[PDB]
């Protein structure tokens, strides 16, 4: 349900959809199906077992609230472990055996590898960062003089689709679903859907409304103030 | 499962059981079956639905931990509400219309009645304090110059059986269950059970062990100390 708005001009549904995809790879966080599993299992669990029945759900124990709070606590714990690990690992090498940033990354990686693995498993990001990619970005951060937090912000948040590998984004399989012809221009109220392999960008188009402006003159003599209460 | 120990001399099981009952009405908190309902319902709920099956229970959500924490939070909230209510209600009357402590209790009770009712319902003590008894103890506290907390400590904790009304303790229906004759004296290892209408005092008797003492002489010359670390 990640939602973003975009102004466009007079474009066809095709061109508007392609601008939407450009902005999708730029702006939206990357599609992580692992982050979607819990809901599915919860739904399936309700499958394993109408107003009064919902009433009894409210009177029941909210497992989801406490599970989310505990998971948030665990994620913050793993995050602080990871920050300490990466700070110590960057402090293990001096700028000045002389070695290139690739060998420096390979030298300091085993002192951050377990904490990073645990954080990427607790945030379900382990399928998006291979060890080779982590070493590549690590030598990148060592080369460009970045801090542990600058290295680590790629791994803390989910991040958009273009942070990741080229086989990760399936630019080839996008499918434009429009009720009308896709060569028709945009108008108010049309809905087109850009379907990928497992998700879909439901895009509804609204007209930017007709706006009326009018001057009213506020005199700087009218900005008087008194010490009395209001 | 409230458990207390008592030393006794050479008594028969009858006399030891009666000392146990004297100390029961003195020392043990009063039998509250309402506080026992939750477990029963939980058991019945497990009835509504062997090592691996327990393993899966550990991997499940611990509803009881969070429910107990939330109930404790609610009890403390109601407790602070009750303390503020009773403090304001006692501050509404001066020692110095002139009225006896009964009418003073009836005058200040409606300013504490709702908070006290909510606290006795959240602690499941509403069947143990009638309004007449609360007014009686309230006029008692107003008479003897006690503070709001001194009035309120009867209602905060569960309290033993003799705080409450005379029909509350069923002194007449106690039943002594012993495997041997109850006129026999106590010895090591015997178990007798004092059954009331819904609970039972399981009492096991142990011998106070044979103790050997011996002098060792610690010289006050041997209490020397140095500033060095240990």
């Amino acid at each position: 349900g990640e939602s973003r708005f975009y102004s466009l001009g007079h474009l066809s549904i095709q061109r508007a959809a392609l601008v939407v995809l450009e902005n999708y790879y730029k702006d939206f966080t990357i599609y992580n199906p692992n982050l979607l599993t819990a809901s599915k299992f919860r739904a399936a669990k309700h499958m394993a077992g109408i107003a009064a029945a919902a009433r009894r759900r409210d009177s029941s124990h909210n497992e989801l609230y406490y599970e989310e709070a505990e998971h948030e606590r665990r994620v913050k714990k793993r995050k602080a472990r990871l920050v300490v690990a990466v700070e110590e690992a960057f402090i293990h090498i001096q700028r000045l055996e002389v070695m290139d940033p690739r060998e420096a990354a390979q030298a300091i990686f085993p002192s951050m590898a377990r904490a990073l693995q645990k954080y990427l498993r607790i945030t379900r990001q382990q399928n998006y960062h291979s060890m080779e990619s982590i070493l590549q970005h690590l030598a990148f951060c060592i080369t460009n003089g970045m801090t542990p937090k600058a290295f680590l912000e790629r791994y803390l948040s989910a991040g958009p689709t273009l942070q990741y590998d080229k086989d990760r984004w399936l630019s080839t399989q996008w499918r434009l679903v429009s009720d009308e012809a896709v060569t028709n221009g945009l108008r108010d109220g049309i809905v087109f859907v850009l379907k990928c392999l497992d998700f879909s960008l439901v895009v509804n188009v609204k007209k930017i409304p007709f706006i009326i402006l009018s001057e009213e003159f506020i005199d700087p003599k009218s900005h008087k103030f008194v010490l009395r209460l209001q």
